[PDB]
């Protein structure tokens, strides 16, 4: 009815999550999955937390996304607080004023990435392959697997994402392979955090051709 999961806590500062749970009937769980509705950051005092990957799939899933702070107010006054009242503002990386979560919450019929094939290649640390595929696709994007598998005719846009520094040969060779545009996850990462579609160029990356 009303799930949580939450990021950059201390064994602490979760007990007390847990007692906001408690009382107020909420189901917690460690991992955040479709049903999971709530989303609660370690933040400081104007609501910047750091980028994590529960922030991001919340993000995502257009699921609320509200400071720690929410917690310990709702208990300082034996009352469930206004999530709108507590939501997060930005980020260590991003900014701290570029009011993300917000967007997607209220975006969920137009997703960046709708209309979109993408292709995370190669290996993925920092990340599991399947948990960024996981993340795009909730975003409207489509995903391929293959980078041979991209489908054809225009209208729909082909991506593929890679790991550069992940690699130990020639991952610039892609653009011979097919005819998408390579970038770095920051594209995607980015295009999530502020819930809109990011200037490529910025993200490129050198095809031998
Ligand atoms: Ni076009």
């Amino acid at each position: 009815r009303m799930s949580m999961v939450v990021s950059g806590l201390t064994p602490e500062e979760f007990m007390l999550v847990y007692k906001f749970a408690r009382k107020h009937h909420i189901t917690l769980t460690n991992l955040i999955t479709e049903e999971t509705t709530h989303v609660v950051m370690k933040t400081d005092a104007e609501f910047v937390c750091e980028r994590t990957l529960k922030y991001f799939l919340g993000i995502a899933g257009g699921k609320w996304v509200v400071s720690y702070f929410w917690v310990t107010q709702s208990i300082k006054e034996r009352k469930m607080l206004n999530e709108h009242d507590f939501e997060v503002r930005g980020d260590v990386v991003n900014g701290r004023n570029h009011q993300g979560p917000k967007r997607a919450r209220e975006s969920q019929d137009r997703k960046i990435f709708r209309g979109l094939e993408i292709c995370c290649y190669g290996p993925f640390t920092n990340m599991p392959t399947d948990q960024l595929e996981w993340m795009v696709q909730l975003c409207g994007a489509s995903v391929v697997k293959e980078l041979s598998s991209f489908t054809l005719g225009t209208g729909v846009h082909p991506i593929v994402v890679v790991q550069p520094d992940a690699w130990t040969n020639g991952f610039h060779a892609i653009g011979q392979m097919c005819e998408a545009p390579v970038v770095t996850p920051e594209w995607v990462l980015d295009s999530v955090a502020l819930y809109q579609c990011q200037e490529l160029d910025t993200y490129l990356i050198p095809q031998i051709p």
